[PDB]
């Protein structure tokens, strides 16, 4: 038993904060929907509108809490409060799962359909709640007595909106909807979160990593050390002669290039350069065992080093190589940080070293990688709000259906945590401020 003033206060704090936050989330999602319609924006707009509807019902639940559960408002307001409070409480979980799945699929695999999915979520929640209420609520179709719709009167002078509803009728309705709109979306969200984590881990490679580090030039240029270079970090020669560089360029492409090439030629030269670096590792006694023991992402950081310095230059880092085979990531990093390579190209070296430390693509913050990070944050954030806010409410529905001998204190706590989804949802969906751009 929570004191009425504490219950009133908790509902008022969720309402006072939820009203501006959801007004800001709707604004953010509407802007994105108008500029470039995306499934994520549609799901975020529906969740924003839903949470705002739940927000506006919170003062009514606050005064009910202050009246110790009695309905201190006109009886005709009970059906309106019923739909404004409970339809968003169940629909929200559906929109969070939809949003999490749209974010995961959009990022791991880089409009009209999303509106259909939202209409289906709203149709199910409104028909499920509507049919049970219209038919089985006190004052409903099956009720023959002079009773206001949704109102029970356990004692004289004490009308109760919904909370005194016969459990034999409300219980199976709450339980079935909790399975479909909370537990299934919870599994979907948990699946998308894991999928996002896995997509970050195996979604990039050496080719993409070297493109960021090397860049692209269609004409012969002098690199950082002054050597004639072309394409994607392809060293033509160390010789102080442009004619020698053009001569080497012509033999590599098999055409009279005159120091200028095509993107396809530069790409084909880059592929030959990566295979050469891979060949150099496998033919080296100190490199091959290290490479074989390494995961896919760390193998790429090893190829990146060989591509930049050559097999021999890399084989000289005997302490770091031993450390890497021993899986002593921080000790290898500390050794590589004292190298001439780090002194000469610190930005490039820090990125490769961080890749050896973490085994992730985090140092290579490309558009694709950032989109995947964003997707993981939304799905992780959705999982947290599902478990903390509406989660205790849906677990209470399941607990009471299986063990109806439980008292009503758990449901009372779950309804308060459910109300706080109006605060946590706009904070996790990412449409506040500048947006998820
Ligand atoms: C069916 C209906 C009839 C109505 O008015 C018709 C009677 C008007 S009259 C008397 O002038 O003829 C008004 C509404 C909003 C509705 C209506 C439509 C859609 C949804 C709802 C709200 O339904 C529900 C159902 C449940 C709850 C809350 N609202 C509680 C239970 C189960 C859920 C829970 O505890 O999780 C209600
Ligand atoms: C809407 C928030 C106001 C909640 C009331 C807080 C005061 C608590 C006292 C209640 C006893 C007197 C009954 C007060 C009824 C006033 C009419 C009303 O609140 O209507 C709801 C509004 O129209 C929605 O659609
Ligand atoms: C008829 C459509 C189904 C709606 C009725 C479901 C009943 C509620 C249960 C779970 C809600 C979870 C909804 C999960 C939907 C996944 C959404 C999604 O991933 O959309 C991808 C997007 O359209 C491209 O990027
Ligand atoms: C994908 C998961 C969807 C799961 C949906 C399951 C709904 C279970 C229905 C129970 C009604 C039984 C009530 C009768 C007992 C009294
Ligand atoms: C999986 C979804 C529905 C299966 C329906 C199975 C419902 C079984 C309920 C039996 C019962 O609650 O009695
Ligand atoms: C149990 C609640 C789930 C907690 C997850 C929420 C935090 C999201 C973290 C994403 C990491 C992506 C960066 C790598
Ligand atoms: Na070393």
């Amino acid at each position: 038993d929570l004191p009425p003033q504490l219950s009133f206060g908790l509902y008022v704090a969720a309402f006072a904060l939820g009203f501006p936050l959801n007004v800001l989330a709707i604004r953010g999602a509407t802007a994105h929907a108008r500029l470039r319609l995306t499934p994520s924006a549609v799901y975020a707009l529906n969740l924003g509108c839903s949470d705002l509807l739940l927000t506006v019902s919170l003062p009514l639940k606050a005064v009910e809490a202050l009246a110790s559960g009695a309905w201190p408002l006109p009886a005709s307001l009970c059906p309106v409060f019923a739909v404004a409070h409970f339809a968003p409480l169940y629909a929200g979980g559906g929109f969070l799962a939809a949003l999490s799945a749209a974010r995961y699929l959009g990022a791991a695999f880089p409009p009209c359909y999303s509106w259909g999915v939202c209409a289906a979520i709203w149709a199910l929640v409104l028909c499920h709640l509507g049919l049970v209420f219209g038919l089985e609520a006190p004052g409903g179709w099956l009720d023959h007595s002079n009773t206001s719709l949704g109102i029970n009167t356990p004692v004289n002078g004490s009308p109760v909106c919904l909370e005194a509803w016969d459990p034999a009728s409300a219980g199976p309705a709450r339980f079935s909807l909790s399975l479909l709109l909370f537990f299934l979306p919870l599994a979907i969200t948990a699946f998308c979160f894991v999928g996002c984590l896995r997509a970050l881990a195996r979604g990039s490679n050496i080719f993409e990593m070297l493109r960021i580090d090397e860049g692209l030039r269609l004409k012969i240029y002098k690199d950082t050390e002054g050597y004639y270079t072309i394409g994607i970090g392809h060293l033509l020669t160390k010789s102080p002669s442009l004619n020698a560089a053009k001569s080497e360029l012509d033999k590599a492409i098999g055409r009279n290039t005159n120091g200028v090439i095509t993107k396809d030629e530069a790409e084909k030269l880059f592929n030959q350069d990566v295979d050469a670096a891979v060949r150099g590792i496998l033919r080296n006694a100190k490199l091959k065992p290290v490479y074989d023991s390494l995961d896919a992402v760390r193998r790429a950081a090893l190829i990146n080093m060989v591509f930049q310095m050559g097999e021999t230059g890399v084989a000289g880092f005997t302490n770091s190589l031993r450390m890497l085979q021993q899986k002593r990531w921080d000790e290898a990093a500390v050794n590589l940080a004292k190298s001439r390579w780090y002194n000469q190209t610190p930005n490039r070296a820090k990125r490769v070293i961080t890749t050896f430390r973490t085994g992730t693509w985090d140092a290579y913050g490309s558009l694709t990688h950032r989109r995947k990070l964003r997707a993981a944050w939304v799905a992780g954030g959705a999982l947290l709000t599902l478990l903390l806010c509406v989660g205790p409410y849906n677990a209470s529905n399941v607990a009471s259906f299986l063990y109806p001998n439980l008292g009503g204190s758990w449901r009372k706590l779950g309804l308060i945590t459910g109300a706080w989804s109006v605060v946590l949802n706009p904070l996790v969906t990412g449409y506040l401020g500048r947006g998820p751009g």
